[PDB]
């Protein structure tokens, strides 16, 4: 909508309170004009039917249960926008600043948040396996990037493929949880995840096989549930990862770690320069030492690491 822009005040799914831009016309509204084209926060109103409306407060104070997913969603696009636009250089998820739209109170007791290819959307859980998803940062941050990802190398989300856009999403997710420094970890979705049980999460990147996902090429998932095992296998290039930022010896190959910020560097450009929508690990192997002999030259540690840490995983 037009009007002035302004900023409120709510708390978040963790009960935190934040900042959110909002945009006052007769109602305040979940619409930060100060990113982009926009960010724009939906209220799905326990429907299905997408985007519902933009979210309409009296008051421009988010306090009610009902706000919460709303703030975060809205807050946490936000944080995204910007991790992208400061760290990469990219505005928003086409480059071009499109607008950000998010649509929280999706369906009843939904245990799952995606990004649709037009927008992101959060179901509120069913208050056991998950709380609402837009709670944590690394989840929106994970949807957010799929729009990154569809508008880049444009990975099909079945088999290897699919796995390389979850991972990048978890590693961006991570990225992003880490650039915000809001207890950031190597797990992913530990916010929202399991309110009854400390200490868990959904995947784990620092290890995946935690959770019975893959950590090696050789335990990669084959069958066919889950789209070819998009979220399973996942966890073999969210190793990599992890090795080539963190190090350490996996399978007995040893990786010195490079850090966060040469990791997201050099997956950034793999996958705005490099990959494509059927790429498989191999080729995402290949992707990440061209993107590395790009940054740092072809006798850096930097791409020695990426090298032992696909050798880590198996991924030749
Ligand atoms: N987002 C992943 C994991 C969430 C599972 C929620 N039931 C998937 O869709 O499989
Ligand atoms: C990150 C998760 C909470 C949600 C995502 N759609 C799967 O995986
Ligand atoms: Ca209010
Ligand atoms: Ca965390
Ligand atoms: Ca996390
Ligand atoms: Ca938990
Ligand atoms: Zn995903």
């Amino acid at each position: 909508i037009t009007g002035t822009s302004t900023v409120g005040v709510g708390r978040g799914v963790l009960g935190d309170q934040k900042n959110i831009n909002t945009t006052y016309s007769t109602y305040y509204y979940l619409q930060d004009n100060t990113r982009g084209n926009g960010i724009f926060t939906y209220d799905a109103k326990y429907r299905t039917t997408l985007p519902g409306s933009l979210w309409a407060d009296a008051d421009n104070q988010f306090f009610a249960s009902y706000d919460a997913p709303a703030v975060d969603a809205h807050y946490y696009a936000g944080v995204t926008y910007d991790y992208y636009k400061n760290v990469h250089n990219r505005l928003s998820y086409d480059g071009n600043n499109a607008a950000i739209r998010s649509s929280v109170h999706y369906s009843q007791g939904y245990n799952n948040a995606f990004w649709n290819g037009s927008q992101m959307v959060y179901g509120d859980g069913d208050g056991q396996t998950f709380i609402p998803l837009s709670g944590g940062i690394d989840v929106v941050a994970h949807e957010l990037t799929h729009a990154v990802t569809d508008y880049t190398a444009g990975l099909i989300y079945q088999n290897e493929s699919g796995a390389i856009n979850e991972a990048i999403s978890d590693i961006f997710g991570t990225l992003v949880e880490f650039y915000a420094n809001k207890n950031p970890d190597w797990e992913i979705g530990e916010d929202v995840y399991t309110p009854g049980i400390s200490g868990d999460s959904l995947r784990s990147m620092s290890d995946p096989a935690k959770y019975g996902d893959p950590d090696h090429y050789s335990k990669r998932y084959t069958g066919t549930q889950d789209n070819g095992g998009v979220h399973i296998n996942s966890g073999i290039i969210n190793k990599a990862a992890y090795l080539i930022s963190q190090g350490g010896t996996h399978y007995g190959v040893s990786v010195v770690g490079i850090g966060r910020d040469k990791l997201g560097k050099i997956f950034y450009r793999a996958l705005t320069q490099y990959l494509t929508p059927t790429s498989n690990f191999s080729q995402l192997r290949a992707a990440a030492v061209q993107s590395a002999t790009d940054l740092y030259g072809s006798t850096s540690q930097e791409v020695a690491s990426v090298k032992q840490a696909f050798d880590a995983v198996g991924v030749k």
